[PDB]
Formats: C-alpha cells, sequence, structure tokens
C-alpha cells in the first residue's frame, strides 16, 4: 500500500471554489480525453502538470476531481513517503507506479510534495528514476498523465520542475469558496444557519484554507454537545417534557446533569453562528501571508 490506486468520484462541483485550476485543467487535460482525434501528428496533449500553492487547498481532492471527469484510474503515491519510509525500494516503488499507470490507461499519476525528493546520494536515486519515467511520453505510447503536488514550488528541484510543462496555481479559498466549505463541512448537521449566516462565516475567514475551515467547523459542531455536557441547571419549553441547559437561576431554572435527564426529553442548544464565530477565533490560519509573494513570485517566473 505504498502505492494507492482508484477510480475515484470526485465531480468538479464537489471542489469549492478553484474555477480558474478547474477550467485550466479542463483544457489540459479533459479536451484531450474528450476529443482525441484533435491530437494526430505532432500535436501531443500535456503529460505533465505541476499543482502548487499553499497547503490545505486539497490539491489532492482536486486531483481526483480531474481523475473523475477523465474518467480514468488515480494512481499515487507521496514523495516524503518514498524518501523517508521505504527508502531501499523506492526506484522500485517509482518503476512499478508508472507500470501500473501504463497498464491501466487511461490514468493518472498524482506524486504529492515533489520538492520532497530533492534535500534535505541516496534519493538522488528517486529523482534520476522519476526523470527517466517522465521521459516515458517518449516510450510510446500514452495514455498517463502525471500531476505533481507541491506547497513550496520555489524549493523544487529545477530538474524536475522543467519534465512540468503545465503549471497551475491553486489559490487559498475566496469569499464563494470558503461559503462553500462551511456547507460542506457541515452538511446534514442539524443547524439554524442562514444562507446569509454561511456568507458571513465565508467573510469572517480571510485568509483560512479548506482545512482551517475544517478544523474550525469540526469545532463547532460540537458546541451543543459541550454545553450539554458540562451544565449544571437546565429548564422545560415548549409532546410531553423537554429540557435545554440554561445559567444558574432563570425562568424555570432547575439545578441538574444530562445523566439526570430522561431520553429523548432533552433539548440540545441550537447550532448558531455563534458557535461557528467563536470557532473561527480559537483557529488562526494556518498559512504566512508572505506566502502569496512567495507563491506569486513562482508565478512570476515559472507560471
Amino acid at each position: 500500500t505504498a502505492i494507492l490506486s482508484e477510480k475515484p468520484n470526485v465531480k468538479w462541483e464537489d471542489v469549492a471554489g478553484l474555477e480558474g485550476a478547474k477550467e485550466a485543467l479542463k483544457e489540459a487535460v479533459i479536451l484531450p480525453v474528450k476529443f482525441p482525434h484533435l491530437f494526430k501528428g505532432n500535436r501531443k496533449p500535456t503529460s505533465g502538470i505541476l499543482l502548487y500553492g499553499p497547503p490545505g487547498t486539497g490539491k489532492s481532492y482536486l486531483a481526483k476531481a480531474v481523475a473523475t471527469e477523465a474518467n480514468s484510474t488515480f494512481f499515487s503515491v507521496s514523495s516524503s513517503d518514498l524518501v523517508s519510509k521505504w527508502m531501499g525500494e523506492s526506484e522500485k516503488l517509482v518503476k512499478q507506479l508508472f507500470a501500473m499507470a501504463r497498464e491501466n490507461k487511461p490514468s493518472i499519476i498524482f506524486i504529492d510534495q515533489v520538492d520532497a525528493l530533492t534535500g534535505t546520494e541516496a534519493s538522488r536515486r528517486i529523482k534520476t528514476e522519476l526523470l527517466v519515467q517522465m521521459n516515458g511520453v517518449g516510450n510510446d505510447s500514452q495514455g498517463v498523465l502525471v500531476l505533481g503536488a507541491t506547497n513550496i514550488p520555489w524549493q523544487l528541484d529545477s530538474a524536475i520542475r522543467r519534465r512540468f510543462e503545465r503549471r497551475i496555481y491553486i489559490p487559498l479559498p475566496d469569499l464563494a469558496a470558503r461559503t462553500t466549505m462551511f456547507e460542506i463541512n457541515v452538511g446534514d448537521t442539524p443547524c439554524v444557519l442562514t444562507k446569509e449566516d454561511y456568507r458571513t462565516l465565508g467573510a469572517m475567514t480571510e485568509g483560512y484554507s479548506g482545512s482551517d475551515i475544517a478544523v474550525v467547523v469540526k469545532d463547532a459542531l460540537m458546541q451543543p454537545i459541550r454545553k450539554i455536557q458540562s451544565a449544571t441547571h437546565f429548564k422545560d419549553v415548549s409532546e410531553t417534557r423537554k429540557l435545554t441547559p440554561c445559567s444558574p437561576g432563570d425562568d424555570g431554572a432547575i439545578e441538574m446533569s444530562w445523566t439526570d435527564i430522561e431520553a429523548d426529553e432533552l433539548k440540545e442548544p441550537d447550532l448558531t453562528i455563534k458557535d461557528f464565530l467563536k470557532a473561527i477565533k480559537s483557529t488562526r490560519p494556518t498559512v504566512n501571508e508572505d506566502d502569496l509573494l512567495k507563491q506569486e513570485q513562482f508565478t512570476r517566473d515559472f507560471g
């Protein structure tokens, strides 16, 4: 299981925002696949694409969407794992990976953290084997497309860099995308959030990543459970008896614990925007603001 394989089922719409990358990938990858007769002779589809941008944008998830939409098998590998965990057998692994992908066209190879192939003799082999394999466009043949992912494109070996004809920036999510991420992350959970609240949550998380948003949302959803747990005082409201947590000393405030209260006849506190706003304060964004420039320096130079 050093090499993952799957026929993923991620539609474009399942990936929050990124419409620009998406549209780049559509014409870079999907057009060739949709209309292969366009690529007779010396006109050949891209076969290396680098995805670069700050962490927490789900470059992986987007990659699966491409596979789903190209109707191809998704083969994938982590370069950090290759360099550290497997080491000795890494040459063999990079081989087998390209070999599986050839045997399974149409297919996509995903190499995560391509920077981690180069430096801190032994992994010099991995670099070298990868390069030979990406010359496997000039095997015959393909078929197979390599999508590299990096957070630190400026630390990516220029030789490897050069094998990735096409480069696409995966930005931090904008207002609309963050709004979508909040919705997706709560999905079906019982709550009383409006369309406007989602937008508010969106607007209020400038500079957050999908990951960041995921952690904030995971935090917020637990709040009603959190309230039920640490009360101390409940109260009847309203189909026969129904009690919810309330402050010490209130209109009908009995003193008890959740344990004291009967099956069902609990009234969980509503899940409010206020729970999410709280969660936003206690989870700072992950990604430094100087990254914009560092990534944009790369878009300017090797875009």
